């Protein structure tokens, strides 16, 4: 509870870097064939917002680990020439820069 307000601010800033909403909600296999076979631990902004409010993050370090999970997942499933991989890599770097001390 001393980080909940901080985490809410971090997640609104990071979601503003994905205006199309590519990482807004869980990926399904009907729209991304094989996802569930390739990605073992799915993550997305909706899920992270849920976990904030549910107090499931005990540190900023655990929140940053879920953001890196979401971007790493995207960089594995999508090829480097795709819009998805390019956005994931971009916001990964930008968002860790913002979260750092």
């Amino acid at each position: 509870t001393p980080i909940q307000q901080l985490l809410e601010h971090f997640l609104r800033q990071l979601q503003r870097k994905d205006p199309h909403g590519f990482f807004a909600f869980p990926v399904t296999d009907a729209i991304a064939p094989g996802y569930s076979m390739i990605i073992k631990h799915p993550m997305d902004f909706g899920t992270m917002k849920d976990k904030i409010v549910a107090n499931e993050y005990k540190s900023v370090t655990e929140f940053k680990a879920d953001f890196k999970l979401m971007c790493d997942n995207a960089m594995t499933y999508n090829r480097p020439d795709t819009v998805y991989y390019k956005l994931a890599k971009k916001i990964l770097h930008a968002g860790f820069k913002m979260m750092s001390k």
